[PDB]
């Protein structure tokens, strides 16, 4: 589809068997999801921006379904104010910016 | 143009007569530029980032070029990790997400 930016570009995603609302975020290098269980090993990481930094757990090789498009990649889990789909997964579904 | 997301969508902007690098950030509601001199009065604005909320300065009706596309609108000034072109101006220049 084509998504305009009058409002936040929120979509429904499926991750770890849960449905969640997430923001298509071209400014995010990686995907960041609110606290949840994910299977596998993880390593701690810090990410930040305006307001400072948060600590997240980095899980690799996680499958997420985004608007019917399956993509696999790294997911950071931690206290993000909003669920974020970052570039690492946006590329996999063929998402571009156009103007 | 059509911009893919394998790398950060960094573009050249022109503001206050000077060229700067900025990030096309669909996850940002607003446009936030690093400390510089802008004309006119400013108003207070609280924005929520990944790490918390902070106060920045809001200037309205500011002339700005983004990837050569002329725009006029609201620009916030504050301690941002990189210059950010957010949804307010992305919308104005006709930028959509597509997949
Ligand atoms: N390192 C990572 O992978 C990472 C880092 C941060 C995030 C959170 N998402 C980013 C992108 N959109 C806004 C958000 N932020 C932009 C941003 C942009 C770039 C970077 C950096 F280059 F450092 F990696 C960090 C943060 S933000 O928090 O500074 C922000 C929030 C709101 C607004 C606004 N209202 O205009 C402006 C800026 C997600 C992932
Ligand atoms: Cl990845
Ligand atoms: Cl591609
Ligand atoms: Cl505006």
């Amino acid at each position: 589809p084509q998504i305009t930016l009058w409002k936040r570009p929120l979509v429904t995603i499926k991750i770890g068997g849960q449905l969640k609302e997430a923001l298509l975020d071209t400014g995010a290098d990686d995907t960041v999801i609110e606290e949840m269980s994910l299977p596998g090993r993880w390593k701690p990481k810090m990410i930040g921006g305006i307001g400072g930094f948060i600590k997240v757990r980095q899980y690799d090789q996680i499958i997420i379904e985004i608007c019917g498009h399956k993509a696999i990649g790294t997911v950071l889990v931690g206290p993000t104010p909003v669920n974020i789909i970052g570039r690492n997964l946006l590329t996999q579904i063929g998402c571009t910016l156009n103007f």
